[PDB]
């Protein structure tokens, strides 16, 4: 089944970094980019598009 966090909106978190990450947008059925600040946030946060697809898009 699709992991529950795949349904959460992207969360930039906190910190002094500026990292491009990937999240699953369930309404758009797409893995999309967002800016992560380096700490916190939620688990809908992938370093590689392919990992978002394997985990969330095609569970």
């Amino acid at each position: 089944d699709r992991p529950s966090y795949c349904n959460l909106p992207a969360d930039s978190g906190s910190g002094t970094k500026s990292e491009q990450r990937i999240y699953y947008n369930s309404a758009r059925k797409q893995c999309l980019t967002f800016t992560y600040n380096g700490q916190g946030g939620n688990e809908n946060n992938f370093r590689r598009t392919y990992d978002c697809r394997r985990t969330c898009q095609y569970p």
